[PDB]
């Protein structure tokens, strides 16, 4: 079987149209990954400790101790935007559907070849690369899910995103239970803190190992490996954004004074004193019924602490943030709205004919308006008595602890039972697609990571490795690592992704936003005369609708 | 699969008389193709700009400047005469069959291999070539035609024309939108015209990919790849030429007196003055009834502007000229007919045993009447009144805008609703075959470059390439182009082409034109001593016919 | 030859001296294979007189147009391509709270690119023999009739049996929807009040 | 009009088809290509001429 | 009509409300309205 | 109203109504008129006015 193909590349997506407005859109995404064997055969529990770093008093957020098992398998991650779609892709869906669901997924492992390194050493010397035909690739594909998950997109360490471009997956590792203490500091600080690793705790060691828990396949070059289909069970994501905040639900104040000329700068009147007014208010002493008074019927989005970071069991760690993007831009806030960073590149959308090691980035910025601007807060007595009076206002301006860097929305928390907000949106093409759920008696509402979480059992990760290829001599009773054949594969992968969409239609006089091209982006979706690509990020929720 | 063969070499020409006088003519043809590993494994967008050209007041004509894209992909092409039909071929269809139809078309690709070089550098150095049983071959059949339709027949870049000669595929390319300005002059000209190149507008950009819009074929030593048949919907094409013109339609005068001596000197005579002769005309005011004069009912040909370039948003081009041969050759006016020049080499027609990159070429000459003698036309004002007065005339010696090498007739146009004239001829054996028809609304009653014009769809193109051959160290994140095993493919093709045409028969006296073999052109058809082939050129509508 | 460095302006080069190309050419008597030389399946667009008005029995008027945009926009001719201009008021698009008779108006330019531009345009002699030489260039600068303001491209027409053209596209919101057609024996290929 | 165009075996009129636009008394027939009929005795003209 | 799918790598033309025009398609605080023209044609489309 | 079909084809349905006011006609007999403002063309180069 040495010679025929046991694969076709397919990289189109398909759009299939139905009945009532209702999309089949199916992505076929092909790759070529390249794969090196490991540096070692065994599997090593390795602790990383910088107290270089931590043991400067101010620095504990810079904090990256932990240990973990370093595994001699790959790990084949298909989970982000950009591996499925292309620029031309996503305005389609963007501009035109409504509402997006997640169906099902399949990979394929074909074509495989196993190459071996001649060293040719002399006059240059020389390197020659001969087929090893018998030779053997592994793969493994946790179905049950024993093993840990551990999504590549949250290192950038995903398969690439071009058809025409050969790619590589990464290496396996996953976190090993340890104990770690770390008190905070500053500047000023005397003295030295408290900084240690006490080691690990007996009753939460877990060492796996995939030769032990999952079934390997052989592969030599005759053979292919093929996935069942696998059906997600997700909640739909919205393609649409809301723009709603408490300040516009419900019934407008009537005007009993209108503008006669026009001009924006021409106001209209309520036209009625603010004390003898009627209508609903929560605030049972007073008679001001004002915009900011009356009473709404529950809340949209919530106040949580910013640049709060919580410890445990292994070290701090920062709070998340689920949060839109209430403040118009250029004012915003994004610690207090909690907008994510992404840092990636040449492979993942950085100009590809760049050099140097220092990623590209941006900060997603959402169209929803489900945020917080914190300077706008201010908290009062309750006898109100206006105008306030500096002791009976809590500004955020006023210090905290005595410190004058430190609000009271620093640590603020105004989420309750009458707390309503949206999941998060897609991010193209660096976001992570689906995500496994906790494991945990109670669960999040959301994850801030991916819009779609599988509530039964996500897809089982795959994980891929080149058989040891060993040389004449070779002995079982040998601390000092033995010698193989240098030998690398190369093989092709193949997958599917098919969602299900909702087309929109008009219903506002107006017309609303849409992505385009235009002379200034123009060149940022073509290749340049050197062939140099780069995917820049676009959003995904333009196109307004009501809350209530 | 690597030890046997997958198909049969077969290069010969069919013909099935069937019931009728109709044939089935059945082409085949089959050729050894050679394909190197790409330069690069991505798309460029490359500015073509010669401006130091058009720098030069007077050059307008020489520009060049363009935009394309370049891709990593190899087009197949086999569209031109020479590859379906020998010279014995032609001379039986062109002095046989009265019509051609074109029927159905495919191809296929087997004995595929790849082989891989080996530098032995050392000594000579030398080079080791060594199959590579693993390694693959990429197909892709763009039956849909998403691809732009890029014909190589217009630049001479065909499939060969001989079955015993190797031959290659050329590397596929496509337009990309430019905007582009260009002001013509002349040598006295002062100071600099305006040659601008403002760049690309948004709204006509289109990047075009194989991968995204293709399913892409792996094809490995034992595999092959075939299409399925194709029927083309394309009119009839005539091997019949017309001879009449205005002047030759109708009923001629009577002649009440005839000659009494042998001797075409001895001529006949109409005998009734020209002003009062009966029959009909379209000059109210006169009464002459000439033979230049006498109504005739539409117009054979018509009269374009010649070496007349027009523009638009990307630079001046030259203005087509659909049009036979009006006019005894010896005389003519190949421009104003727009007659075709072909230039080509070593692997189309010129002298395989020849040396050095000057091409060969021919003008052709069709037999067909439907073209002019610009310096036989003449305008005159209609009060007539012969001899006709300097002030009375334009004739195409009379200065236009002051310029004395520009006539009237430079920029006339004859083209109505009483215009007849007949499609493009065969060219063997540069000509191109088929074309796929322009999608504007509108389209043109004729194509100048192929006799046969799908009305439907036409077959798609059919593009090839070596996979990458990686070696054991690739790196994604590389700006500088990663590293490749110098691999190249030899696969053998083979095409079959039916067309259905009808036997003549005789209807004049005398006998008609035939394409034979004589001791001036013997010599064209043979091979040298040195084994040097050549394929000139033959004309295809030998054989008269009526107009009217 | 191909481009090393990145940048729009690091071009590249065909390579191959003009006059020693091979391909296909309408141009029986030069050997220079050029972009604007080489041959093309047939033709875009066609070239009209322009401000040209005809007459008949009941008085002048002005010569139909039916043509694209022909020429980047900042440069143009609408009145070479024939745009279509559209004066309207209050009930139909203008400002509702205007006051006056003066109306609203636009000219509208397509997308399409199926028009022309006449300062490109230049006829010359069949001898060819670059540089031009003056009395053998008629160009869009030289004076006809002897009026320093009319050109050859102003009366010039270069429709014919390769003569490839598109529809008139909708016009939001002034447009008219459809249209009657003539009822004359030989009808128009279309009409350009109505898609 | 009164154009003359040459081909392989000589000139010959270019034909015009139109109708009339022009009030007659004014007209141009050269200009619409109105046709001219000329015969006689046996198709019209005055038998006894 | 016939709803159109995506052909080429890169984005194409739309129609788009912005800061600009924005307040074209709204009306003003004394009620008056207009309505601009638009174009149908954007997306291109080979020809040959 | 946008009614989406099988293989991508759209059913647009377009409602328009409006309410429409109308006067008497200024007289009920048909009216047989020409224009002429020879004032303007009679100013040479005036011919498309
Ligand atoms: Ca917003
Ligand atoms: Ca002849
Ligand atoms: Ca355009």
């Amino acid at each position: 079987g040495v010679g025929i193909s046991t694969g076709t590349f397919n990289n189109q997506t398909e759009f299939k149209f139905l009945e009532n407005g209702w999309v089949y859109i199916t992505a076929n995404s092909s790759r070529l990954v390249h794969l090196n064997m490991p540096e070692s055969e065994n599997y090593r529990r390795v602790v990383v400790n910088n107290m270089d770093k931590t043991a400067v008093n101010g620095n504990m957020a810079l904090d990256d101790i932990h240990a973990e098992i370093v595994t001699p398998w790959s790990l084949v991650d298909a989970n982000a935007w950009g591996v499925w779609f292309n620029p031309g892709d996503w305005q389609l869906i963007v501009n035109t559907m409504s509402e997006l669901h997640l169906v099902s997924f399949e990979q394929e492992i074909f074509n495989v070849v196993l190459k071996t390194v001649s060293e040719s050493a002399t006059q240059p010397p020389t390197k020659v690369y001969n087929n090893d035909l018998t030779a053997s690739l592994m793969v493994a594909l946790d179905s049950n899910n024993t093993m840990p998950f551990t999504p590549a997109a949250m290192r950038s360490e995903t398969l690439g995103f071009y058809p025409w471009k050969p790619t590589i997956p990464t290496p396996w590792r996953y976190y090993f239970q340890w104990d770690r203490t770390l008190i905070p500091s500053h500047t000023g600080t005397s003295g030295t803190p408290t900084n240690i690793y006490h080691g690990t705790d007996p009753d939460d060691v877990q060492f796996y190992t995939i030769e032990n828990s999952v079934p390997v396949h052989l592969l030599r070059t005759g053979d292919e490996f093929a996935t069942g289909t696998f059906f997600f069970d997700c909640k739909p994501c919205r393609l649409t954004h809301t723009w709603q905040t408490n300040r516009a639900l419900g019934l407008p104040p009537f005007l009993n004074s209108l503008p006669q000329s026009e001009g924006d700068t021409n106001f209209g009147d309520i036209g009625v004193q603010q004390d003898k007014r009627r209508g609903v208010t929560q605030m049972g002493n007073t008679n001001y019924i004002t915009e900011a008074t009356i009473m709404r019927p529950a809340e949209v989005g919530y106040s949580a602490p910013y640049y709060s970071f919580e410890a445990s069991t292994q070290g701090p760690f920062k709070t998340p943030i689920a949060a839109g993007r209430g403040g118009a831009q250029t004012d915003e806030n994004q610690a207090a709205d909690g907008n994510p960073r992404y840092a990636f590149g040449r492979q993942h959308g950085q100009k590809t004919t760049t050099t140097g090691e220092t990623p590209e980035r941006f900060t997603y910025i959402a169209h929803q308006d489900t945020g917080r601007y914190p300077e706008g807060d201010w908290i009062q007595n309750i006898n109100f008595n206006l105008p306030v009076t500096n002791d009976n206002v809590l500004l955020p301006t006023d210090p905290i602890g005595g410190k004058t860097g430190i609000n009271y929305t620093n640590i603020f928390n105004t989420y309750g039972p009458l707390t309503a907000l949206n999941n998060v949106p897609p991010v193209y093409p660096n976001g992570q697609i689906w995500d496994k759920e906790f494991d945990t008696d109670l669960k999040p509402r959301l994850h801030v990571n991916a819009p779609f979480v599988c509530q039964n059992n996500c897809p089982g990760q795959l994980f891929v490795k080149v058989a040891p290829n060993l040389t004449n001599q070779y002995d079982p009773d040998a601390s000092a690592n033995m010698s193989r054949i240098v030998t690398y594969s190369d093989f092709w992968w193949k997958g599917k992704l098919v969602f299900k969409a909702k087309l929109r239609a008009s219903h506002t006089w107006n017309p609303i936003q849409q992505m385009s091209i235009n002379v200034d982006n123009q060149f940022n979706y073509v290749p340049s005369n050197i062939g140099g690509m780069k995917i820049v990020y676009e959003k995904s929720q333009l196109a307004p609708r009501k809350l209530y």
